[PDB]
């Protein structure tokens, strides 16, 4: 669920999943894809790719098991479905972390409407 994702982004990026991401450029939080700004705004588009593949299960409201042992996301899910929704997850909030170096805060509340038709999953 939504809140497993954003208690993952915060343990491995120290910033709150909604202000610095919830709203950044054409494809993370709210909305659909766009044409990616940046590398932190590609993790984003690759992330709700993943996420169209999850027809079994919501990655919005169901919630799944998982822990933050020795700073590092372990998938502790059984649930199929629930399983592949937290490794996409998983992705990204690593994948974010990994861009914090090209992070820009011009890009946080972003005019989402005009972003160019994104490119096929
Ligand atoms: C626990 C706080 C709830 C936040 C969940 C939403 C996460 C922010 C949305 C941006 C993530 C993304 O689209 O890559």
């Amino acid at each position: 669920s939504l809140l497993e994702l954003g208690k993952m982004i915060l343990q491995e990026t120290g910033k709150n999943a909604i202000t610095s991401y919830g709203s950044y450029g054409c494809n993370c939080g709210w909305g659909h894809r766009g044409q990616p700004k940046d590398a932190t705004d590609r993790c984003c588009f690759v992330h709700k790719c993943c996420y169209k593949k999850l027809t079994d299960c919501n990655h919005k409201t169901d919630r799944y098991s998982y822990s933050w042992k020795n700073k590092a996301i372990i998938c502790e899910e059984k649930n199929p479905c629930l399983k592949e929704m937290c490794e996409c997850d998983k992705a990204v909030a690593i994948c974010l972390r990994e861009n914090l170096d090209t992070y820009n805060k011009k890009y946080k509340a972003y005019f989402k409407f005009k972003c160019k038709k994104p490119e096929t999953c």
